[PDB]
């Protein structure tokens, strides 16, 4: 039997594991859906608390992954799976085989613009308008024996709380929100079933908001978030690791990630599958392939008739990449996917992918946003003198825009600890100079109060400049700029931060090199001194935490943009309507037992306090924990 490490770290794991599921907490539904939160007051990417993500069910998995690497009981991380290919995998119903079988790759797609605002929706479809091939689908249907997708969808209305899952039922609804461009804010979406047999929204459902056509069917569409997917992947590695040297199959679980790993090459495509660079011409195969985690991949299809159609994503946001993930399906035995091009084409997406990094580093040593393919989203010209990486233009801020999407401090720590752990993993040279001024940056700005044991990390970027055009190798990019703008008590951020660094100074522990052994010291004492003040000082009830301002919840009143003369209602009987805010078609907000103190504190002109439990932060707290007790087993 394996001997596991009995330390502080591996101790403060299992406390705050056993917090998560205390079902006093209240961070699971009844079915062990993992809620985005605690807490249902909240708008984020999800708009409500009690929906969830997929980012959630591929954070749960990861806990349990740790929890069995700890305890030899794998137990929790089979039931993790259970619940994800249950609940947020679509099913037979979800995305019904005849549509899905009655695909073209020589036609996956209808041609629609993006727009620049909300108000430019719906877009009008394009017939004439070009569009690739896809290159996967056949592969992936012959290998699995069916056209159906198995990848997650993004977003889950857990207990359905909006009501598309009928008046009378709690059980859980595919739903999306945002639709309508790089504009639309959290604020400003109107939600919709993923699922739209038009029994709510107006006449033809909610679709005539986003596309415009001459006639509407019902029909489904499911988006991915390829990060979570990917996370699912490391989760399943680090699981797997685990099951070895205690001795217990999960194969059938390694093959459920294998198989997710194999449909999340459609994360790798244009949108239309446009050729990368010359990006107004239709795509033959793989010459439209960006081979980085893009945005999303997408897929639809009738309900009342058999008929489907899939896109890939024009954008890229380093926050999304996942080389832990891409290394495992191409370079491990157990992981190697089972269509017969998967490993080679993730071995290519792993290239580039660390390479994006390296073109996106500041010269400070924050990652900048990313790339696309799609000027606009509607593959506008690129202004004279655009830098780019293999013809995608750079993109301070992808995909969307209110607020910037590489603001968010977050994103630094999240995608780092996927290159830290996977060069521990692999010892890539190509990954140690990006990850050496990366947490050089990172440990410049965590502000510790020793007195206090409290600290703060960076809350908010601020991005000035632009990368030398890729040619091959890093520049040091002396005129792209990253400042921090705030500083805050992010401790789920700070979680992942320790993480990143733990893996970091791991890898760097084998060094004989004179200043690696300093860089592994500062990175080593900043992961460590984040854990020890988190468990001192932020602990209560429910995990760990502290108060957080929210100074937008005036948007609760922000106005929602709907076409003139366009009428619906939400199932609760909200109107839909020009003139309608964030809040008028989700009047069940009002009900929320916290709205008398947030339209208290809005009404004298207050900010909003509020202490959140999110299950991504606290599972990056927890896997922070018992990374760094089972690294530095001292
Ligand atoms: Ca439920």
């Amino acid at each position: 039997a394996p001997v596991v490490p009995n330390n502080e770290y591996v101790q403060h794991f299992k406390d705050m594991y056993a917090k998560i599921h205390n079902a006093n907490n209240g961070y699971f539904s009844d079915e062990g859906i993992p809620y985005h939160a605690v807490e249902t007051l909240m708008v984020e990417a999800p708009d409500y608390g009690h929906e969830t993500t997929s980012e959630a069910f591929s954070y749960y998995m990861w806990l349990e992954a740790m929890n069995a690497k700890l305890t030899g009981d794998f137990s929790g991380f089979k039931k993790a799976w259970d619940v994800t290919e249950k609940y947020i995998i679509p099913g037979e119903t979800d995305q019904p085989s005849a549509s899905m079988s009655n695909y073209d790759p020589n036609k996956p797609a209808t041609y629609a613009a993006e727009h620049p605002d909300p108000s430019m929706y719906p877009s009008q479809l394009q017939f004439g308008a070009a569009v690739g091939k896809d290159p996967l689908y056949n592969e992936l249907k012959s290998t699995y024996g069916t056209s159906q997708v198995y990848g997650m969808h993004w977003l889950l209305d857990v207990d359905n709380w909006y009501g598309f899952g009928g008046a009378t039922s709690t059980s859980p609804v595919y739903i999306n929100t945002f639709q309508r461009g790089v504009q639309e804010s959290c604020w400003e979406t109107v939600p919709q079933p993923c699922k739209d047999e038009m029994k709510y929204g107006g006449r033809n459902g909610f679709l005539d908001l986003f596309t415009g056509d001459s006639q509407y069917a019902t029909q489904f569409k499911y988006t991915n978030a390829p990060d979570a997917d990917a996370r699912a992947v490391q989760a399943t590695y680090y699981a797997q690791l685990a099951a070895k040297e205690w001795g217990v199959d999960i194969s059938s679980y390694v093959a459920k990630s294998t198989k997710m790993g194999d449909f999340l090459r459609y994360s790798f495509f244009d949108k239309y599958f446009r050729k990368v660079g010359n990006s107004t011409q239709a795509g033959t195969g793989y010459d439209s392939a960006q081979y980085l985690l893009n945005w999303y991949y997408a897929w639809g299809g009738g309900i009342s008739s058999n008929w489907s159609w899939r896109i890939g994503s024009s954008h890229n946001h380093f926050g999304y990449q996942n080389p832990m993930a891409a290394w495992i399906l191409s370079n491990t035995s157990d992981f190697k996917p089972k269509s017969p091009n998967a490993a080679t084409d993730w071995n290519n997406s792993l290239k580039r992918q660390i390479e994006f990094y390296q073109w996106l580093q500041s010269a400070e040593g924050g990652i900048a946003g990313g790339a696309s393919n799609s000027n606009g989203g509607s593959y506008q010209a690129w202004p004279a003198g655009t830098r780019t990486f293999y013809g995608m233009g750079y993109t301070p801020h992808p995909v969307y825009e209110d607020p910037g999407s590489n603001e968010w401090f977050g994103m630094q720590a999240w995608s780092m600890q996927r290159v830290a752990e996977y060069y521990y993993s692999s010892k890539d040279p190509a990954a140690k100079s990006l990850l050496d001024k990366w947490a050089k940056w990172a440990c410049a700005n965590v502000q510790f109060d020793d007195a206090a044991k409290k600290f703060k990390i960076p809350a908010k970027l601020v991005w000035t400049g632009q990368p030398d055009t890729w040619t091959g190798s890093y520049t040091g990019n002396s005129n792209l700029h990253v400042k921090v703008e705030a500083y805050g008590e992010d401790l789920g951020v700070a979680g992942s931060l320790s993480n990143a660094l733990s893996y970091y100074a791991k890898a760097l522990e084998s060094s004989t090199d004179a200043a690696d052994k300093v860089a592994y010291n500062t990175a080593k004492e900043t992961s460590r001194k984040i854990l020890d003040y988190l468990w001192a000082s932020y602990q209560d009830d429910k995990g760990i935490a502290v108060t957080e301002t929210r100074n937008d919840f005036k948007r609760f009143n922000q106005s929602v943009y709907i076409p003139s003369g366009w009428t619906g209602k939400m199932p609760n009987g909200d109107v839909i309507q020009s003139g309608a805010t964030f809040l008028s078609i989700r009047s069940k907000y009002k009900q929320d037992p916290s709205w008398p103190n947030v339209e208290a504190a809005l009404a004298n002109g207050t900010g909003v306090d509020m202490t959140y439990h999110r299950f991504w932060g606290q599972s990056d707290i927890a896997i922070a924990f018992g990374t760094y007790g089972t690294l530095f087993t001292d």
